[PDB]
């Protein structure tokens, strides 16, 4: 099975070599298109030539190479095509040992593979706080009835804690129950101008300590926080205090776009408009997956699956950009344009 | 053309590979340096050998890579060195049939001209209200006069909409004429500790709505907007009321620094400093395209010209790399060394 | 050195080919493994063969690519397997020029050295003064004792200024001896509605403006500042007024994540926990060196060593997957599973 995606995509990218007719090909190219194209024309009794020169002899390539990809990623499209009917015996083309897949194709498998299938720390893309419903106008003084110190979120990265003068207290808890860290880090802040309740000014004075597990921390540096450790606020002064703790970035084991070498240039190309029948043939695969159909996912995918389905429909994209088919999908109604970025945004629903 | 760029490429990448005298080539290499090799000192009546021992030899080489760069990109460096003379026979070099292409190669330059030649979805950089003139204090009470409900920014990808008692209005327009977004992705946070306009504290009392197209939407979830849908706030509260909405990030056509896969490390790789000569050919040559010349864009390049040009750029940096050139190029005065960061910031201008 | 290295990589690359046992392997794959099986075995008097079914054989195979990586590497493991034991003498095995290395491992190599021996401009990560131990309320005046105009940090990316009546000050200082920035891009706004010190709101008139080195700059667009020339802010108002002062993003010669191609994802696959052994064993080979064992680094690595480790041990974890070894690590205890996020989580300490 992985075996069969590392052929599928061998395949597609040796296609995309094709670029012009007389052209002269790498050897290694030719001695896999030879296999692949006989194997494939005996099984589906199609017509495809190694080196195609018209309109019809590019289609049929570019049906061979949406047929092994939809085969590899395990999607059944269904009938989206009058001009295109999906072969289902590809899936025993792609088996045959004897079409050889390349160190590129075999290693990029491996690690979609291997990522995929595992757990690892990984930098988080939004706030911390970024789920919170609720914020505290910063640096404006307030404290909970009955507390010496109350520490609030004020912002999606951001909390401040209100300090009584003499007052000291833990205030992990803020941070605890959301997203499932593995390592926060912080940098904390003295507030050295803030609002009283009032509405007038006041000072933090110097003296402030904040520490985690009993050590003290320094302010203005990061610190690697694991999520547990007691963080402790101390307000030695005979003032009102006010400080703001940031969490610069945090770790977890939630995927992230950068779990696969740029994830995120493959989404792009698969999700760009071409022209109506990319557009078309992209949203009507994508309908057959978990992935959404026209607008890159909010939240990054994390099971193999998706990751490949990306990966094989970037690949298969590059192709149509050289291979040049013209088919017609049902639903489908082409503009000759020459094709504009307003015609492009109008296409997205 | 797409197929001249393809053999540059794969030319310079085959003499990246001339790391040392004694080594042996993998055959493809060979096959292909002794085609292009041949098919350039014909036309060009230099003597290029397929593998440089001394100076003059790899001096020679890279001067046939530079030849082929600057073909490849449509560029005419003019007199830019004693020691080196652009040929412009080397575009008949290119574009001969026999050089063959490899499979990345190809399959590169279809990438860049895929993504270039087109339009799609992706997250933008910065925050959505960046190009703003006025700012208004965070959570800070402010209500235009005669109105109910005012809408204001407070951040780089912030707003806050301060809401009279039972007030209920539509804030859309805060949002539109600025970006050309096609989808907007927000959080809205009840602010619960705001200033009033004489500067004591207010709450916001639980029971504000926000709506969009009609439909309730919760604080502290991501909410996909389409940036005309009908964003409306409803404060059926008895209390004045106060509401932060965040612009976590927007999707729209315009291209950024993730259109081509690791985009942002080949522009490092050509604005690195390597020593005075690379840094004045670089210079030179960037002289003469739409790019700065020196420091990485602010936005994003678009056209396939300067991206290809890019990749280009930091394929001949990695050959200068390997091949270790010394030639005289004008204007430029080379400091023995050993070369620091701080000799590398000086020449930055 | 550089060849080493390439030779390594590119037998790591081809053992990750041996997807399957009755397979039929690209050419150019069996040349290179032949070569470099029959001096390995030969220089070792271990067995490996070139087509491994057993697991003793995988194993074998496996332990091979793990000689080959410490040894370019540059690392000494020390006794962590009754399974395993380390051989130096595969340094020479990697250093015989027969042993061929692909275009692709000897145009990685040429970047990881070229680009980690040299300094070039890039885009920092995080907030121009994210190492500040004081901050101010955003938005609320503040004058320093004295003085007509007063600079003052509201965020870990932004400052304010609170300017008196018809006062000009220069206010570059502020951005001073933080960083080595080479370019500084500034947005300043007019904070229209602010907090004076007693709580009452204030209005900044229209008329202020910021110049730079002697130009008057536009508020709300981007400005390429060099950090030197002067920054100067005038209220020629008849009243207070404040401005705010973003730091959108800043360009250094420390290196970042984006100087390597994905750098990233390769990060993340190093550290991704697969199992106990892959676990262990990637922490005991990262012990011998500067970078974190189990987390990866808070701050980019910036020489050769660190990044061709990264590289090289991203590589091994691939070819861990496809081999699936499985051997003993002094003090690892394994767990049948099926294995959980629970559990990979619960093995960082």
């Amino acid at each position: 099975m992985d075996t069969i995606a590392a052929r599928a995509l061998t395949v597609m990218r040796a296609c995309a070599t094709l670029q012009e007719a007389r052209i002269v090909l790498e050897a290694n190219v030719m001695e896999i298109l030879g296999i692949a194209i006989n194997r494939y024309n005996g099984l589906t009794l199609r017509g495809v030539t190694m080196r195609p020169t018209s309109l019809a002899q590019r289609n049929e390539m570019f049906f061979m190479c949406l047929d092994m990809m939809l085969s590899a990623a395990g999607i059944n499209v269904g009938p989206i095509s009058p001009d295109y009917t999906q072969h289902m015996a590809t899936i025993g083309v792609l088996a045959t040992p004897e079409i050889p897949f390349t160190t590129e194709a075999a290693n990029e498998i491996a690690r979609v593979t291997g990522e995929t299938s595992t757990w690892g720390p990984a930098r988080q893309p939004y706030g911390f706080f970024l789920e919170t419903e609720e914020t505290f106008q910063p640096g404006r003084w307030f404290m909970r009835a009955a507390q010496a110190v109350t520490a609030v979120v004020c912002g999606p990265d951001m909390i401040q804690v209100s300090l009584n003068a003499g007052a000291r207290g833990d205030v992990q808890q803020i941070f605890q129950g959301r997203n499932d860290p593995m390592m926060i880090y912080l940098v904390w802040r003295r507030i050295e101008n803030f609002a009283m309740a009032q509405g007038n000014s006041q000072q933090t004075q110097a003296g402030v300590t904040v520490s985690v597990g009993g050590v003290d921390m320094r302010a203005g540096r990061i610190i690697a926080w694991d999520g547990q450790a007691a963080l402790h606020v101390h307000n030695p002064t005979q003032q009102n205090a006010m400080v703001q703790i940031q969490v610069v970035f945090y770790i977890s084991m939630d995927k992230t776009l950068n779990q696969y070498p740029a994830l995120t240039a493959e989404i792009f190309n698969v999700y760009s408009f071409r022209d109506h029948t990319w557009h078309g043939l992209r949203t009507a695969i994508l309908n057959r997956t978990t992935l959404p159909n026209m607008l890159p996912p909010i939240f990054p995918p994390n099971d193999r699956d998706s990751i490949l389905t990306l990966l094989l429909l970037s690949t298969l994209a590059d192709v149509y950009t050289v291979l040049r088919p013209e088919f017609a999908i049902h639903g489908v109604n082409p503009m000759p344009g020459p094709l504009t970025r307003a015609i492009a945004r109008a296409a997205y629903v």
